[PDB]
């Protein structure tokens, strides 16, 4: 579903790239919005909570991925997918996937790769919704994220 992606995208590259600059884009988002925002705000909430919870292992796994370049972070969707699609679906699993995604990001701004900040979260988007679309929309997609952490 493609406003799935679309909003998916959003929500996790806005994630992203305030995580890597330590300053919150303004309020306004694209389609749906309200949803988005309620969901930007969840993932702030639960996300941080998530990286100082598993500090040890995001730093294990960082280590492990020995990220230096671009082609480095093109090359990560192979773990991903990996690691993502094996096991059970849950919110508390898609967290941890953009949490990392996240402590990955404030990794690239410190080695000079801020510029595949964007790419990272497409990607991670793109696994996310091309591997969960069925059991997101019987959530009700960001609406049921949300309403799962409340
Ligand atoms: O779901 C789980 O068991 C789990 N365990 C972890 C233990 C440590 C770090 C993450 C995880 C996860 C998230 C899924 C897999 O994430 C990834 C793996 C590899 C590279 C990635 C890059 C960007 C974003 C997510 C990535």
């Amino acid at each position: 579903s493609m406003d799935l992606y679309r909003q998916s995208l959003e929500i996790i590259s806005r994630y992203l790239r305030e995580q890597a600059t330590g300053a919150k884009d303004t309020k306004p988002m694209g389609r749906s919005g309200a949803t988005s925002r309620k969901a930007l705000e969840t993932l702030r909430r639960v996300g941080d909570g998530v990286q100082r919870n598993h500090e040890t292992a995001f730093q294990g796994m960082l280590r492990k991925l020995d990220i230096k370049n671009e082609d480095d972070v093109k090359s990560l969707s192979r773990v991903m997918i990996h690691v993502f699609s094996d096991g059970v679906t849950n919110w508390g699993r898609i967290v941890t996937l953009i949490s990392f995604g996240a402590f990955v990001a404030k990794h690239l701004k410190t080695i000079n790769q801020e510029s595949c900040i964007e790419p990272l979260a497409e990607s991670i988007t793109d696994v996310l919704v091309r591997t969960k679309r069925d059991w997101l929309v019987k959530q009700r997609g960001w609406d049921g994220f949300v309403e799962f952490f409340h």
